[PDB]
């Protein structure tokens, strides 16, 4: 007659996490970390719409390709959206010198404002009207790059050209020009007559001067010649000279760099969709709350950290449990208003109560621990785009290996960290209910009998006043020392 | 009279292990998982040979150094073994383009094929066979490279050359030409009469168009002339064509890339051995059975994970004890099937008895860690060989740190995971053991008296049929109740 | 009447630690292993002093820029330091090729010996002493770089230039040279007449030949033409040879390297101060006693491994406490001669000793764990200077990237450890306290009673005698059984 029990929670609770000890424990309450689902779509960053390029590639757009679109409104970009294999591209063939460079300046900047540098009609003394090719075709017709003027020989003369431009303005100016090598002598004079030509540019910083390479080469796009292209970044109060006697092609629009900032070139086939989000992965925008996701690594915006793992969850509650009177036997089922706490089992009670002294400390603890483990990985590894030519793939491999080399660290430090305070957590919850039964055990002496199973029996009699006190903390040895003394020794010589 | 004690494994063994808090601890069953033994010779990875280049290096073999042994077999390779300072490289002294670019597209290169492009009777306008030099001698005669042509004006005459091969075939071919530096504008008349002349080359995505440059230089391997080489991959269903005036090192033979895959280019100055391995290292090959080694940083094949520390030891079992009746005391030398158990004392009785119903659950607890605290490094950084020229040093030494500073953390990440897990194993088995004591503490109350060295003494009367029930955990208290309660007061007032 | 208590110590500590479980735990002992002092000085690494280039930068130096000072006493340096926008640089503007490469050369070098390779005297056929320009002031009158010669013709004059230099030594000989670019083809005519020419360089490893590319480009520091230099570096037993028929700047001085090692090049806008250290970084030195620091990334010498923290603190001894008799209750303010202890309540004793058997092992355990945590971290990640040009941001990324990304890990592992051990260290306070009891409790069994709050009292009598005993692991159960059988049962029957 009339007991006392110390026991913890259980309920309808199936989520199962790890350790490194055990593998699949159910518990009580645990959160999900991981993010993996994405919604598909390719959308805006918190307002700020992406540059989607279409079929179209960096080099088509700044050069004006008569197939891509250009940009009239100046519009600012949270970032590049470029198909893996653009089919708009140098559509008269050729090279472009430093162009993964100049792709990786883009990344850096938010906004462009097209200037014209040197309006076409300005080339009195040559015919500028006549530079077009079938290798570039806007509605059918021969046609060529929308920003570039293909310079050619007026009346069968070409005057040796010297012109400049003084950057007038605050932005850095971006300035593209190319050069022509043509497929024999006689396309050369055909031309531009003068048989040795060359094409120099001058700055306070970038000083060169280019010759044709007169080859004979495949017909790519149906010509055999090619064209390749420069480019520079014109400082403010700086100016640029180009000066050729042939091959020439010259600058009608320059870019002005109006916004620098955090950017990137995404490659995704996907096409924009009324649609917005804080993070965005070439293949769906991400729900960024959880602190870490699996979905792609190259993620840009106000994105959880890439994790590449199938499941990533805390263990918050302890595991679960039917299990009767005494924590040696499992989990009770009966207590919701607390996670420790014990069972009447007056004369006149029937049980569970449960200790919010110790509870509220506890949800306060591990709460406090679980946003603390994700504030621990806000410095993570963070990959961002970079792109290479067939000739650096050295460096491509280093710039794989080092990020693929820091993403399977933080995957497995992240791991660990789960794993292992996870353990740390239910040992919390075994240390703390183990605690709780001293608690007891050490305030209700001789007063009672430890049955074993993790109850105690009364040889005082308790009743409902007496068991609200070494709950709190404040039940007296003194106070029942008496007649605990004498029911003690009615067993003693008893049956 | 009638005593029983809880109490611990115990044995022959000294393998110790390391934590975080104490060092060379000994125990009682331990694992390691460090391999640090190597064989010594150069074998194959799982019955493909390697490339084995000898006193050559990869120019020499490519180009076809008379000294350098040509592969008409068409041998697939595992990899390639080149020693550190071959001899064998550019016998005619130059420059090799793109070199280091070209030995990291070996690495993931499995086999060559060589096809004729351009037959050597087939040059009718020039002196093909004329084209030797003492810098290259074979069986001490002056020769030349075997795979290209010293092409030499005809009757002091040099048509300009204008030739194309069409890629007819489906894998990547591989072409190689080169130009002639000359002496002085005497040397360049004496061979190609041309006064100024030009080597062109196109396809679809290469054209360059290289000039002699004439400049006194110091005699190598005999010679003051300079002859500097290029390459390109020629894509299928495309077409290379070279022309020139002059000084044109002609292609015969290309490389058909035939098999693409897990390949490297190994330094290592040994040579083959009859011998096969899962694992090979420039200095020797590994037995793949532990899951890490310190042997060397360039392993390649099914390889275990490289770490730089002189030992890796796990902790499995408890850690090793006379220590006699009582687990304060310390092992039980004389358990052998099981790691806890018990020790009878029984009136007909000795003792030793194992606890199986936890010591099966502690053998499947840890050797479950075990693997699995391997298999949280599969994803382990494995460097990669790599190459650089001496004016590449900036990215060598990036290089370098990144690989290094991969390694640096690796290990600690593993010397860590070995140092936590294993207090944490030894920990385990102090609750165990301690919870062992509990199990019969908590069901054998007053029937007996906690000795306090870890033994109990039955004021009841036991007996093997009662000591193989508690240990089962099914002892009953009420079944030995009256007995045990009147001998307890025997003593209570005995003596 | 004549009771003991176990205790801990608690004293007037009020530094405070953090765990991942809570923050700001207030403890007795703990050590700072932080450095965030520096003292803003630039200092000498260890009796070997900076070479500080003051306003200028490292190719003003070596070109003898009229403006920078040069080095005759040959030092040594430990490093060098350079501003960051250095005023003294290409005085007469231009190109510095492969600057950064070697920069990164001056990096693995301690000493240089500048030689005279080709005198001035010995330009007989030219005029070597007009070759100066207003961009190049040196007293305010018209000069020139002081360690090149602006070659220039004779009599309308020049001469075909052949001329070598055999290295004689046995030090990597650095050399410089250039070549000048015009504004227009008469000022060519008018320095150099010829009107096509080059300069020729030859050497077993190296050769190139330059021709003068003639544009117009804006006045730089009054000068619209520009010189761009080049650099190789001459080995032992080689010669160099140089040729050509106009533009040539030439070298009169060669750079030995003399002594390779351990440097760098620091950017600081620092100067020199009478001062001495072990560590220095950018803004100032550092006391290289504690393990880490967070002053700043780019530190050279026998430093500290750099994190990214505000404050990094271990935990060595217990948290602290009025707390009465009992360890239930808190910790004894006076004990000061150890850790854990007890408290004697005699008929003639008051109490306070300390348990030195494990207090010892205790400051043993820690104090081995201590220094063992920081050697953990010996191969940590340090950075390296680096220097990237306007066409090499990509790789200037990546190797931020790279470097950033390591120190982000080795921060976060770092603090892992001292969180995590942190709680592994105030754990183990809480068992040894524990574990001091049972010691006691297991060997004082029936003699007294355990009142709960952590402490016993005696139904035997101890006394001082019997009172260093149990202490020791001496006290004997059988020595005082029958006073404690008949006083127990006193009880028994009592009131």
């Amino acid at each position: 007659g009339d007991r006392i029990c110390i026991g913890y929670h259980a309920n309808n609770s199936t989520t199962q996490v790890d350790t490194i000890m055990e593998k699949n424990v159910t518990v009580t309450h645990a959160q999900d970390i991981l993010e993996k689902e994405h919604n598909g779509r390719l959308c805006s960053l918190k307002g700020v719409k992406p540059l989607i390029l279409k079929n179209c590639s960096v080099a088509g757009w700044l050069l004006g390709n008569p197939m891509c679109d250009e940009f009239l409104n100046a519009p600012e970009w949270s970032y590049i959206v470029e198909k893996d294999r653009p089919s708009n591209g140098l559509c008269y063939p050729g090279t472009f010198n430093y162009y993964e460079e100049l792709k990786h300046l883009m990344s850096s900047t938010n906004q462009f404002e097209k200037i014209q540098i040197f309006p076409r009609s300005s080339w009195s003394n040559h015919d500028a009207s006549s530079g077009v090719s079938s290798a570039c075709p806007y509605n059918g017709r021969s046609s060529f790059f929308r920003n570039v003027v293909w310079l050619i020989k007026k009346n069968n003369v070409y005057r040796t050209i010297t012109r400049t431009y003084n950057n007038t303005n605050i932005e850095d100016l971006l300035i593209i020009w190319g050069i022509h090598h043509p497929n024999n002598a006689a396309e050369q004079i055909k031309l531009y007559q003068n048989p040795s030509t060359y094409v120099s540019v001058g700055t306070s910083t970038l000083n060169q001067r280019s010759i044709p390479e007169i080859a004979t080469r495949p017909k790519v796009n149906g010509q055999s010649s090619r064209m390749e292209f420069f480019w520079t970044i014109l400082r403010p109060n700086d100016s640029i000279t180009f000066e050729s006697t042939g091959n020439f092609i010259a600058p009608e629009y320059a870019y002005k760099i109006v916004k620098k900032g955090d950017s990137a070139i995404m490659k995704s086939e996907l096409s924009y969709s009324n649609c917005d989000t804080k993070c965005q992965t070439p293949v769906g925008a991400i729900n960024s709350s959880m602190p870490f996701h699996n979905v792609h690594p190259f993620a840009i915006g106000e994105c959880p950290k890439y994790v590449k793992l199938k499941k990533l969850v805390l263990a918050t509650g302890l595991r679960n449990i039917g299990a009767i009177a005494g924590f040696i036997e499992g989990g009770w089922q009966g207590m919701v208003d607390g996670w420790y706490g014990y069972h009447h089992s007056n004369e006149q009670g029937s049980g569970y109560a449960a200790d919010k002294e110790s509870t509220q400390k506890a949800v306060d603890g591990i709460t406090n621990k679980v946003n603390s483990i994700i504030s621990k990985m806000n410095s993570q590894f963070e990959a961002v785009g970079k792109e290479f030519n067939n000739l650096e793939r050295r460096i491509e491999n280093l710039n794989k290996k080092m990020e693929d080399g820091f993403i399977d660290v933080w995957t497995y430090n992240a791991e660990l960290l789960v794993l292992m305070e996870n353990e740390r957590t239910l040992d919390l919850h075994d240390s703390n209910v183990k605690n709780l039964y001293d608690k007891v055990r050490r305030q209700l002496r001789d007063n009672a009998k430890e049955l074993g199973n993790g109850c105690f029996e009364f040889y005082h009699r308790c009743d409902n006043k007496c068991m609200e006190s070494v709950r709190n903390g404040t039940y007296d040895y003194p106070q029942y020392s008496e007649e605990s003394r004498l029911k003690r020794e009615e067993i003693d010589s008893g049956l």
